[PDB]
């Protein structure tokens, strides 16, 4: 139905996922939701846990996937997740990842994020729809992020 599970999983993603890339690219404004303030925090940390390797993943496929970056980071996001039991540890390292990118591209030039933000909700909020709900929605996540 209109603003089904799936829609309002979808939407929600994809603005947490605005809001991260603005949050990377220099924009500064006050978290939006509790998700954002619980994602902002979580996938800066991941990103210093790593920072060589997401930055190197980042470059290579900022210069190896120009033509198309969404198929690109449909695949990069099904390799994070990997083929173990998924968590919000893997989650996040998707935001990460879309984060750093969002920033090398503005060092080098500027808008992607339209792009990038409705292939995440698309993956997260459409094909792992299932795990995402069993786990509590974007309010568990926030209960993860409540006692990390």
């Amino acid at each position: 139905g209109p603003l089904s599970m799936s829609c309002w999983l979808r939407e929600q993603t994809l603005l947490l996922a605005e809001d991260y890339i603005s949050f990377c690219s220099g924009i500064q404004q006050t978290p939006p939701s509790e998700s954002a303030e619980a994602m902002r925090y979580l996938a800066k940390e991941m990103e210093q846990q790593h920072r060589t390797k997401f930055r190197s993943l980042s470059q290579e496929f900022l210069d190896t996937c120009g033509a198309d970056p969404s198929k690109c980071l449909q695949s990069v996001m099904r390799e994070l997740v990997g083929d173990g039991k998924m968590n919000w540890g893997r989650v996040v390292s998707i935001f990460t990842f879309t984060g750093v990118l969002a920033s090398e591209l503005l060092s080098r030039g500027e808008e992607g994020s339209r792009r990038l933000a409705e292939t995440i909700a698309d993956y997260l909020g459409g094909e792992k729809q299932d795990w995402l709900v069993e786990n509590g929605g974007w309010e568990g996540f926030c209960r993860f992020f409540h006692n990390a």
